């Protein structure tokens, strides 16, 4: 049996954990929490951690753990299973990316068309979109979007984008609420994450929704994908079962279990989502460095300056 520190959504974790128990017979105990908090705990615990595996919603939390010498190497065959072009790779082959979540523009297709959409996420924060664009400034993915803009286009562009949304956007408390506002005719478009919409579409049927998705693609900052993954702790005294779990997560069966539970993009090339997501390759996600805690602190500062 293994202990898994779980930073991912409990339905994702529970699903893969139950599918693992059926394929192998090995029990999984989850210890859930925020990815950043669990990473801190793993570092404090060090060589006396009870964790066998860290299953995290954000691969960025691995960087610090890897540099602290706290992660075990993973099989090269296992890493290769999800190593599509664009997918973040551990320089020391000591963690693996497993699935992705995408930024997207949702729009009311009875009021706007794909031809009305913009080639960059930058362009939505302009007077053309007053007040026709929803955004969610408190959302974690929104913060990640700001960090990506700062890294890819520089700080002045990121701040200008935020100031543009202040001037031209409609603020919503949550992504779910922004999606409702679009469906309800309150705002014709919004910046959200993909999974909210794909879940609604699976549940209601796409034909019964006013809204559709527009993906900016071509490695625009607004094509940002955030990655979930896993690592084995070097301190684990159950390496064999911990590695078996991570191997399972990268396997066809492990990926099928994940995509049935959550509308995330599988990173295997041979797995299709029952939510009817596009292949990961078609997203044309940018390549960006891991978000550090320092990156997030800085993005919050920019959100503050913008009002
Ligand atoms: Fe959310």
């Amino acid at each position: 049996d293994i202990t898994v520190y779980n930073g991912q959504h409990k339905e994702a974790a529970t699903a893969v954990a139950k599918a693992f128990e059926q394929e192998t017979g090995i029990k999984v105990t989850l210890n859930s929490g925020k990815s950043e908090q669990l990473a801190g705990q793993l570092k404090e615990e060090g060589d006396k951690t009870p964790a066998d595996v860290f299953y995290t919603a954000q691969t960025a939390t691995f960087a610090d753990l890897s540099e602290a010498g706290l992660l075990a190497p993973i099989s090269e065959q296992t890493i290769q299973q999800t190593a599509q072009k664009g997918v973040p790779l551990a320089p020391k082959k000591d963690w693996i990316a497993l699935s992705g979540r995408s930024r997207v523009v949702v729009y009311d297709h009875t009021k706007l068309s794909e031809k009305d959409m913009e080639k960059s996420v930058l362009d939505y924060a302009t007077p053309k979109w007053k007040g026709k664009i929803g955004y969610v400034s408190t959302s974690g993915a929104f913060l990640e979007q700001v960090v990506a803009l700062s890294k890819m286009k520089g700080d002045k562009v990121a701040l200008n984008w935020l100031k543009g949304l202040k001037e031209n956007g409609k603020l919503y408390a949550k992504n779910s609420v922004a999606l409702q506002a679009v469906e309800n005719g309150e705002v014709p478009a919004a910046l959200i994450n993909n999974y909210y919409w794909y879940n609604l579409a699976k549940e209601k049927g796409v034909e019964n929704l006013k809204s559709r998705l527009y993906f900016v693609r071509h490695q625009d900052p607004g094509a940002l994908v955030s990655y979930s993954g896993a690592a084995v702790l070097k301190a684990s005294k159950n390496q064999a079962e911990a590695q078996k779990f991570v191997d399972f997560l990268a396997s066809k069966k492990g990926q099928e279990a994940l995509v049935a539970a959550r509308a995330e993009y599988p990173l295997r090339a041979d797995v299709v989502s029952p939510f009817n997501l596009e292949p990961y390759e078609k997203l044309e996600a940018p390549v960006v460095s891991a978000t550090t805690a320092q990156d997030k602190e800085h993005a919050i500062k920019l959100i503050e300056e913008a009002g």
